């Protein structure tokens, strides 16, 4: 049960800290060395590469931005695959798609490495409080074996099914999240235009996850992530790719994509998704 954690971002940092607190964290990896520093200060081994990390643990969790970043971390010249022994389990917790999850699992099995896709919901607040919802695709036996590890980071732990099914469920989640977030921003734009009392607006509206998590920041003009707009943009692209594959029309998701693609183009990709139309 030794875990190595790769990617110490906004979600990754507090997630890895939960695992450390639970006694599971043995090693961390970050592209940018500085973020490993509080882990080194707590005696966590800081790896020189994902391969160096993989050599030393039984489970590798990946919490990195997008699928190409997962590819690099797993399959690059000093990727996980170069240091892993057969039997290692890889758990991808960031967000991509069912097709990516299945390609990761296929490529990994060539090395005798097991794979689960376990993306999460609950944002930065959930990661910090260890109350994340976790939605898991892969072998059902591995789900059960990793449950104590998942319980260290979240609360509602859900087995979705075969590989790819965690990502599926996350893409469904992201559709809801994008539109709930657009729903809020548009509400507030109209409230502001109608000269309404923000304290009262907040009272009446508080309803969705987005409003609960982001309204108090928005009202303060704190535009910081939170969850990065460039990340929602990637998530929605995966959403529309899957919708196209299966001939479902999601014109809401398509508009959300455009709006977030625009925010990225405008140079606000690093702001919270809640900053849409206020940046
Ligand atoms: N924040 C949320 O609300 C939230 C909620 C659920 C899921 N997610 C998903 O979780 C994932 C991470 O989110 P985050 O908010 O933690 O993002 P973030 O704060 O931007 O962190 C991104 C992390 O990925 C690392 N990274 C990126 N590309 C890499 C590469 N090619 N090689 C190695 N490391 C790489 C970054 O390293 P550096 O430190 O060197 O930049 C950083 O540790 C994303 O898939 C996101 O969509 C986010």
């Amino acid at each position: 049960m030794r875990v190595g954690f790769i990617g110490l971002g906004i979600m990754g940092g507090p997630m890895a800290t939960h695992l450390l607190k639970a006694g599971f964290l043995a090693a961390v990896y970050n592209r940018t060395r500085e973020k490993t520093k509080p882990f080194a200060e707590a005696g966590v081994y800081v790896a020189e590469s994902p391969a160096d990390l993989a050599k030393r643990v039984d489970v590798v969790i990946v919490m990195v931005s997008d699928a190409p970043d997962v590819e690099q971390v797993l399959f690059g010249p000093s990727g996980v695959v170069e240091g892993a022994r057969p039997g290692l389990i890889v758990v991808d917790m960031s967000t991509n798609s069912p097709d990516w999850a299945r390609k990761f699992a296929e490529r990994l099995a060539q090395y005798g490495i097991e794979f689960l896709d376990a993306p999460v919901t609950g944002g930065q607040k959930g990661a910090i409080e260890g109350t994340l919802t976790i939605m898991v695709g892969g072998k059902e036996e591995l789900f059960h074996r990793l449950l104590p590890i998942f319980k260290a980071m979240g609360r509602d732990i859900v087995y979705m099914g075969p590989v790819g099914y965690g990502q599926a469920m996350k893409l469904v989640n992201q559709v809801v999240v994008a539109l709930n977030t657009v729903a809020m921003v548009e509400g507030l734009k109209l409230a502001k235009a109608l000269g309404l009392d923000m304290d009262k607006v907040a009272e009446v509206l508080t309803r969705s996850g987005a409003i609960e998590l982001y309204l108090p920041k928005l009202l303060k003009g704190d535009l910081s992530p939170g969850f990065k707009a460039e990340h929602l943009k990637k998530d929605l692209g995966y959403v529309l790719e899957e919708a196209r594959k299966r001939g479902v029309k999601l014109p809401g998701a398509e508009l959300a994509y455009e709006l977030y693609r625009k925010m990225v183009e405008d140079g606000a990709g690093s702001l919270g998704i809640h900053a849409l139309g206020f940046y």
